[PDB]
């Protein structure tokens, strides 16, 4: 074994190998919504920066895990990433809508993760998901939550839309 | 009596009391509103500052007649703060709508004991009266009065609601 | 349910309203301290912040828990606050005596929350409780331990308790 | 008349000139108190500045009242000033006790103003009370009743004397 490894449970690390493709293809998702976004078509500058921003952020969440990964002496795999399940996301609504959905999958994951952890006594890894991974994914299930309201109340369409795109750029 | 007790009366002391009792109620009332516009299905953050901020300033209101029962030499007694009379509060015009009626309740209130400090010859209590309660008391009906008007040309649901949101945040 | 509500079970949601109603009693208690001590007739103002400061940290706990609650999907529901359990509480270390116990009867009630979110896998949940409330009231019951100690030393009356007030002030 | 004076009763304009006479001996009294607190047989630095500082407030107060006769077109009728009660003012606690009990005495003259002012329906001088007058002398009383509680719980004698005289000081 690696000269560091101590305590780390094969299962963990093959684990947190699929947390990172999981996340690459999040982050992969999220980068398609916002060019989406920037089409001369559909023209909806916030809900772009939205997405451009939780792209980055989905990529630095599989980044921390490949740097925990060598942290504790298991070996990074990659595998091949997904194409997006769209290629067109429709409307902002139904952007956040698919947005919120792939959240709470990434969250499950996460929480799925933890009880590996947890079940093989491992305490370095579940404080590493409850302070980088799980309070993070409330917060933007949260989010994405409030924006879909305040969406519905403005809109969902048109004026209101347009408006509410405002208020993300 | 207390060494300072000077010209103060036991229903002028008594009424007091209420009146701590009544505020501390109305802060209640106006958190349960402020936390209600947070719900990730109401999602109105405007609103929700607004009523955090009368929650405050019902709380400092309450403080500002302990203290002026201490300084007269009266004592506090402290009762049970009911629950808010509602858990949810419905459209932001409903709740505005609540808020006025609950503010010109503590104006009546405030207005009886006025009335009990001047039968009773307490000029320094009507002064507190008046400069402390009264003033921002009629300035807070105005206030929402205003409000209520604004939100109802705006909308007072849907995109107006929305629009009218971003005023108070 | 809530569009953001995932892995959280309704014996933990019910135990949050618990909570929050918990500590908006400490609350009142220690605001209750506060005024008592300044009394004329009693006239410790280091007691007073000290313990005005406390009711105003209770409170915010509480709105952490109200927050909390919305995050994640559940409902808060508000009760009455009761009454505190004295309107006059003696001696700067009979208060203090008084605090003690509340604080550590807080800390049971959040270690039992604790529990309840561990037996029902909620990592989310037990990390707040450890990071937002189990420390900080640690730290509260050693402070106020401390604060036993020392006012034993000095006083716990008479000139002692002046001295020590001017500490706290 | 004066060509100034306008609703203002010959009965105010007398008891404003009562009232002068008795903040100037009020003032009187702390110059006195002020001085004997810096016998070399006393050495009561911090009570000799709150005293020559309460000695300051009361001429202040006389010269409100000399300013607002003129200003109602009234004539300011100036009597001799008593001597003070006492040549020797005993003990700190002895001190403060006079002083509270003066200022009782103040504050039942001014109430009686209020009063017949009020009775003579002259809100301008009912509200030259309430603002510039009242709400000073119950501060003022609050202070003191604070002050003799501490010095009663430090001393009122000996090291607990010495050590309250430094936080006035
Ligand atoms: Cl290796
Ligand atoms: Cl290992
Ligand atoms: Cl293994
Ligand atoms: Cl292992
Ligand atoms: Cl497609
Ligand atoms: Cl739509
Ligand atoms: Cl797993
Ligand atoms: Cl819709
Ligand atoms: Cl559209
Ligand atoms: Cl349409
Ligand atoms: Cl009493
Ligand atoms: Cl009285
Ligand atoms: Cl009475
Ligand atoms: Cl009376
Ligand atoms: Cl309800
Ligand atoms: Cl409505
Ligand atoms: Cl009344
Ligand atoms: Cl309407
Ligand atoms: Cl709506
Ligand atoms: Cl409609
Ligand atoms: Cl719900
Ligand atoms: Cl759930
Ligand atoms: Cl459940
Ligand atoms: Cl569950
Ligand atoms: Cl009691
Ligand atoms: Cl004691
Ligand atoms: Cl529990
Ligand atoms: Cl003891
Ligand atoms: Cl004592
Ligand atoms: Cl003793
Ligand atoms: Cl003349
Ligand atoms: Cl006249
Ligand atoms: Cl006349
Ligand atoms: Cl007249
Ligand atoms: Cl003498
Ligand atoms: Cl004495
Ligand atoms: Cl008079
Ligand atoms: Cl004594
Ligand atoms: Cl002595
Ligand atoms: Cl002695
Ligand atoms: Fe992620
Ligand atoms: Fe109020
Ligand atoms: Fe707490
Ligand atoms: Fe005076």
């Amino acid at each position: 074994a690696s000269q560091v490894r101590q305590n780390y449970h094969e299962d963990c690390e093959a684990s947190i190998n699929k947390q990172i493709n999981m996340e690459l293809y999040a982050s992969y998702v999220y980068l398609s919504m916002a060019y989406y976004f920037e089409r001369d078509d559909v023209a909806l500058p916030g809900f772009a920066k939205f997405f451009k921003e939780s792209s980055d952020e989905e990529r630095e969440h599989a980044q921390t895990f490949m740097k925990y990964q060598n942290k504790r002496g298991g070996r990074i795999v990659l595998q091949q990433i997904a194409a997006p399940s769209m290629q067109e996301w429709g409307t902002g609504l139904e952007a956040l809508q698919a947005a919120l959905d792939l959240e709470k999958q990434v969250n499950q994951s996460l929480l799925e993760l933890h009880s590996t952890a947890s079940g093989n006594n491992d305490p370095h890894l579940t404080k590493l998901l409850e302070d980088e991974y799980l309070e993070e994914q409330v917060d933007s299930i949260k989010k994405i939550g409030d924006m879909i309201t305040k969406l519905k109340r403005a809109g969902p369409r048109r004026l209101g839309e347009y408006m509410f795109d405002k208020e993300l750029n």
